[PDB]
DNA sequence: ATGATATTATTTATATGATAA
DNA sequence: TTTATCATATAAATAATATCA
């Protein structure tokens, strides 16, 4: 029988295994590399909803974090000026040297993975990754 | 391109739909899977190999373990060939939980691989092989 | 020299217990 | 509040060398 499901989330715990061995210099936690790539990719304006959902933690969670990573120095969370019960989760000047070396292994780690394919296996799994996530939100709808 | 955190996310909305889809069974996501896993390898595959199957570490597995026997769903009889080696399998009594499990799993992965193409799937099957072997040469 | 074992280190299998996520 | 995890503990099988009535 497939168990394709299972080597899927296999597939994504090892490449996740390889990026945080890589970081080992860092002493950070997969969740705190996780986060500190994920709020330098997305806006400080959006939601913690919005910001955890991408990261793959609940929103409680995401706070525990986000206390963290500011006891730490690396980021600062101050209410907006358009809307008051929202917060900027934005990093700080301190954290730019870190930031570099978590997107760098991120960035090298891919380039490497899916250096060994080809542009078909590459263009077909990346509109397939969109197309089975975009059935299963449906399904969940039902 | 973000193509890992594209799969992970992939990965966590597969596995909350056939959690979603097990709620009443009321179990842990931790526990269908190792139940799972228990029902899909053979007894004699290690701990921390099931372990590897399931994507937990052994510590983990262990007090997984003890919960599903406290349950009365698992056995771990001592191997009499090995006293420091143990057999895991699913009781009589988890028959028709794992049948639940099971039932939704397959028919969950039917589903979300229809409306894509054969040679679609011969992709997203021979890659998932390449990269993790190829993620094993690097690390 | 013999058997009977004993002494110590290595590796393999599983378990626990303080905390930290 | 569970829950899982790190660095450990037992513990049995493995193996190399050693000791004696």
């Amino acid at each position: 029988e497939s168990t394709l499901g299972s080597d899927l989330a296999r597939l994504v715990r090892v490449w996740r295994a390889l990026i945080d061995h890589r970081l080992k210099p860092l002493e950070l936690t997969q969740t705190h590399w996780v986060t500190l790539y994920n709020i330098n990719r997305l806006p400080p304006e959006q939601s913690q909803i919005q910001l955890a959902k991408a990261i793959g933690i609940e929103q409680p969670s995401l706070v525990r974090t986000l206390d963290q990573l500011e006891e730490k120095g690396l980021i600062t969370r101050h209410t907006s000026a358009n809307d008051r019960r929202a917060k900027r989760i934005k990093l700080t000047e301190q954290s730019s040297p870190i930031i570099e070396q978590v997107d760098g292994v991120i960035s090298s780690t891919r380039k490497e993975i899916l250096g060994g394919i080809s542009s078909d296996e590459i263009a077909v799994l990346s509109g397939l990754i969109d197309k089975l996530e975009k059935n299963i939100i449906q399904l969940q709808t039902k």
